[PDB]
């Protein structure tokens, strides 16, 4: 047994721009490193890991990988589709983490200007370690 | 360890509401997976990484299904337009016994052609 | 430790067609198997692998990840939208490898454009 979770959302609540998506729905969690809540993936088994996501929206969909890891992760995933139109975007990487470091993603709005309303979100968020550091 | 790589690259059209079936096996390490069924069948009680990477001309909905206990069923759909084929991924991390099928099959959210690559392997035995 | 690498492609210069994806940035290269000078994967450590990468360019966006392996692989992956979008195309396979097999992707035409990429490998088990 190792770090393996697979967590969903799917719920009508809309998810906020910048901040940590959280699920409702744990599929998987091995090691406990999950909570749901909050939306972070803690680690508490130092090593190499892999991320990955996909997730939907109605019309445009940005959503970043990040971490608190030293130096941080900021990755960007945007589909620049039109309002009416909803598409899966998917992204993840392989990150090495230290104990402590959490790791999340987090929409935001890639274009237009202020007063932008929050969307639903449906998605599904995986990951697992690779190597034990 | 289980672990497999299958592709579905053909001018037959994917039935709705039935297991995407492939044509080409990339890898398959511990013979686990039947294109012409197109299950994934576990022999290796575990937790595995599934992805599959999809795409058709216009609207395109997929799910990635089991007859673990409970059923996985993850629906990934693009709502775009006729004229428009994109590439739709989904994937999840799951516990398996052995015997349990896993597989993906479209859904109408007149069936049409489908280029697929599905991907699975162990993460660790139980 | 494992061979197991993230390396991103974050920059101003188009990605030419048929010829590897090149990138600027390693986020996680744990046996030192990939260049992103010349944007090959070389296995040191035979087994079996994942490989997945994720991009997105404006407009239409195809990549093809490949290798030296034998038999070698070509698998395409196409995003066939319009002009002024800009999608994220993934996509990826597990693959058995030999010691001196490469990996990659490249772009093709299904005009280069700058392209964002993060393109992510491991070994699943050793052979």
């Amino acid at each position: 047994e190792k770090p393996a979770f697979s967590v969903l959302r799917n719920e009508t609540s809309q998810a906020q721009y910048k901040q940590p998506v959280t699920f409702n729905d744990k599929l998987s969690d091995a090691n406990d490193d999950f909570q749901i809540k909050t939306g972070y993936f803690t680690c508490k088994v130092p090593g190499v890991y892999y991320f990955v996501f996909h997730a939907s929206s109605e019309g445009r969909l940005c959503l970043r990988l990040k971490s608190t890891s030293a130096p941080p992760v900021s990755l960007s995933f945007c589909d620049f589709n039109s309002k009416s139109v909803s598409l899966v975007v998917s992204g993840g990487a392989v990150l090495t983490l230290l104990k402590g470091d959490k790791v999340w993603i987090e929409p935001f709005a890639g274009d237009g200007g202020v007063g932008q309303m929050p969307k639903r979100l449906y998605a599904v968020f995986n990951g697992f370690l690779i190597y034990r550091n």
